[PDB]
């Protein structure tokens, strides 16, 4: 198991055909998860399911510049599940991040941080047991 929360350098930032896979289970109860690739202390893509908001289960992302935050972009399409295993992958496209949970297409998200080889690092915090994060080519 890796601890949490987990740092994932991002070589060089990100780049388009870039997919980052990330393997885990839900804990039982979660509240929140959260994916943050960040641009030193931007954060150019924040991930975030809130399982409790108002009593309803939603994906919140954002973008992070000089330390505010920007206007949300709402997923209601929820795939997570307490105490069940999941998969995120991330692909970096010439124009947006796009999500896929377990295996479904979920989001995209579109580049407002441009400096995609800044974008070198991941983070990884919430409500999860991690088994493991990492990326390859396709
Ligand atoms: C003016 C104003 C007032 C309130 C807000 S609320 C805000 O909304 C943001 C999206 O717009 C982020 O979600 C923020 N956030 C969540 C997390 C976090 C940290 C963890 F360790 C986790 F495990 C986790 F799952 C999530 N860290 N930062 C949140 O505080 C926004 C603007
Ligand atoms: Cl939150």
């Amino acid at each position: 198991p890796l601890i949490v929360p987990y740092n994932l350098p991002l070589p060089g930032g990100v780049v388009p055909r870039m997919l980052i896979t990330i393997l885990g289970t839900v804990k039982p109860n979660a509240n929140r998860i959260a994916l943050d690739f960040q641009r030193g202390n931007d954060v150019a893509f924040h991930f975030n399911p809130r399982f409790n908001e108002n009593n309803r289960r939603v994906i919140v992302c954002n973008t992070k510049l000089d330390n505010n935050w920007g206007r949300e972009e709402r997923q209601s399409v929820f795939p997570f599940e307490s105490g069940k295993p999941f998969k995120i992958q991330v692909l970096v496209e010439p124009d947006h991040f796009k999500v896929a949970v377990n295996d479904a297409h979920l989001l995209q998200y579109n580049h407002r941080v441009k400096k995609l080889n800044e974008i070198s690092k991941l983070g990884i915090s919430g409500d999860i047991d991690l088994t493991s994060a990492s990326y390859t080519m396709i």
